[PDB]
């Protein structure tokens, strides 16, 4: 059961959870990557990897990913959790130089995975391990707007470091747009494509009901995030979350922005449900009786299905990971899987 200000009860009726079947091998073999790429110290590996639940995260959302394409994304998840982490400790302890070589590294690394799959610093290598392998299933143009899309992500980061260093709060819709990058939106649209086998044409993937459905996908699980991790956010001094900025710049209290958030995360849902419904529609007309056709229309639907996949999972992600638990903590501030 969800706590009543966190629960979702059309979540709970209309989208039920799913669960790939490579999960049980998934969860041990991104904890063995883990502890081998040096990701987390093996005393937090094993106190800690399996109850914080990232790949039952990836395991509820590329549902028909072949094995080797989730156990990519599972890796690239959590090393993408991991980052997030160290990104966070960047700040707390100024390492203003340390943040600004690995943001360098990182693009580096993203245009040349390969180059960088045994480099010094084990979380850059980590990184290129996975985005090499996510290379390797389709053609070298999935590539390219992957790291395109990633490379703006890390600027978003950047952006995150200097408002954070900076004390500033973004405004409401800064902040929403920012959020469309620092929650890595586009990354996990591109990546419903290995799941179901096929890069999309520009024409199918940016038709305005796949663009709505995908983004709504998306905003739904970002503003899920940021309702269920703002207690965490607050006493790690985190300024990024709708919450914090409706706090800061509308002067509400932290009940009123709590149910301001709630609303528009409820309002994702339903908007989702209607352009669904067009989704769905175009992917019935893409089947035109041609292969190429029936291969694309299988695609769409299938990422659409995954698309809502993102709702159940992020939805059960929240209340069953120790990511969030805040008050089982030492110091609520540093959060014990963290190196701090
Ligand atoms: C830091 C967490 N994350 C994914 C690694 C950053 C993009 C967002 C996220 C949080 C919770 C569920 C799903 C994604
Ligand atoms: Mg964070
Ligand atoms: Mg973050
Ligand atoms: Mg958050």
């Amino acid at each position: 059961a969800v706590p009543p200000s966190l629960r979702l009860p059309v979540i709970e009726a209309a989208f039920p959870r799913q669960l790939h079947p490579y999960w049980p091998k998934l969860q041990e073999t991104t904890r063995t990557w883990l502890l081998e790429k040096r990701l987390m110290p093996a005393d937090k590996v094993e106190e800690y990897a399996d109850g914080l639940c990232y790949t039952d995260l990836m395991a509820g959302y590329y549902l028909g990913a072949p094995d080797e394409v989730l156990q990519a994304i599972a890796d690239y998840s959590a090393w993408f959790m991991v980052w997030d982490d160290r990104h966070d400790r960047d700040i707390v302890h100024g390492r203003a130089g340390a943040w600004r070589r690995l943001r360098g590294l990182l693009h580096t690394a993203l245009d040349s995975p390969g180059d960088h799959l045994h480099h010094e610093d084990t979380l850059v290598a980590g990184f290129a391990d996975s985005v090499r392998r996510l290379y390797a299933f389709l053609p070298a143009t999935w590539n390219a707007r992957f790291a395109r899309h990633f490379h703006t992500v890390i600027e978003a980061y950047d952006r995150e470091f200097h408002n954070r260093t900076r004390g500033i709060v973004p405004g409401v819709e800064e902040y929403l747009e920012l959020r469309r990058l620092t929650f890595a939106h586009w990354i996990w649209t591109d990546l419903l494509e290995p799941s179901s086998g096929c890069e999309l044409p520009d024409a199918v993937r940016k038709h305005p009901a796949y663009r709505r459905a995908a983004l709504l996908s998306q905003e739904f699980a970002a503003w899920y995030n940021d309702l269920c991790s703002l207690p965490k956010e607050i006493a790690g001094d985190e300024v990024h979350n709708l919450g914090i900025s409706l706090i800061t710049h509308h002067s509400l209290t932290l009940e009123e922005a709590i149910g301001e958030v709630r609303r528009r995360v409820e309002e994702c849902i339903t908007e989702f449900l209607a352009v669904e419904r067009d989704a769905l529609r175009f992917a019935d007309e893409l089947a035109d009786g041609t292969v190429r056709g029936k291969e694309l229309s299988g695609a769409v639907r299938a990422n659409v299905g995954n698309m809502r996949n993102w709702f159940s999972s992020v939805y059960w992600f929240h209340h069953e990971s120790g990511r969030y638990m805040v008050d089982s903590w030492d110091d609520r501030s540093t959060p014990p899987y963290v190196n701090n």
